């Protein structure tokens, strides 16, 4: 029963519950002439959430707060951007305004910077070298080295055992890598080993966009990348 693009029109957000306290959220956004669906993540940590990418806009993230507060009534005070592109910190002005705490490796905030878009406020330190991680409230935030972007960053929930790629990580119906503008073809597929040598416990792997699945998400997307390589 999880959302497609058909059941979400644009502007409207869905909320997935994947475990306990661990949420996807769902949205829908038109770029280049097509509309697409796409996820992040929500964690609780107490009486507080933790929020990982924008739902791809201002008005979409204005949504994904409403729907937030209706459906969990927890507040959201802490976000963390994947990566530099505009599904993952496009409403940013939208969170900050809202009194969240926007992050973001330097990397990140360096290419949205560059790229004219939305930049979170605080910079995530540590997380330079592929193979680094780092414990943010209730989640562990993983540089797996450059794959979809230089900059791409995953997120474990370790309580749950979930594991969220981000766009390093394809869906299992994907045939190709996608937009492969910002990315390193070479080194995606090292990346992914990476996370499966760090993440071998993972049950439940969701992809920047689409369906989740379990940890063949990660052997798909290093096969579709090198096949897409050629
Ligand atoms: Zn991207
Ligand atoms: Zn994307």
């Amino acid at each position: 029963e999880y959302p497609t693009v058909n059941e979400i029109p644009v502007g409207e957000v869905r909320l997935y519950q994947i475990a306990d306290g661990v949420w996807s959220h769902i949205a829908t956004q038109s770029f280049d002439g097509a509309v697409y669906p796409s996820n992040g993540l929500i964690v609780r940590d107490g009486d507080e959430l933790l929020l990982i990418d924008t739902a791809w806009g201002a008005k979409n993230t204005a949504a994904l707060l409403a729907e937030i507060e209706k459906q969990i009534g927890l507040p959201v005070t802490r976000a963390v951007s994947t990566h530099f592109h505009d599904d993952r910190v496009g409403g940013v002005d939208v969170l900050r305004a809202a009194g969240v705490a926007t992050y973001a490796s330097p990397s990140t905030r360096r290419l949205a910077e560059a790229e004219g878009n939305e930049i979170p406020t605080h910079s995530l330190e540590g997380l330079s070298s592929s193979g680094d991680a780092v414990r943010f409230g209730p989640v562990e935030l993983f540089y797996p080295g450059a794959a979809h972007s230089t900059d791409n960053l995953v997120v474990y929930v370790p309580s749950a055992n979930v594991l969220y790629g981000g766009c390093a990580v394809l869906e299992l119906s994907s045939t190709s890598a996608g937009n492969v503008a910002d990315a390193d073809l070479a080194e995606w597929p090292t990346s992914v080993e990476r996370i499966q040598k760090h993440y071998p416990e993972a049950e439940v792997v969701i992809p920047g966009h689409g369906l989740p699945g379990g940890l063949d998400l990660l052997q798909h997307t290093a096969n579709v990348v090198k096949a897409h390589k050629n």
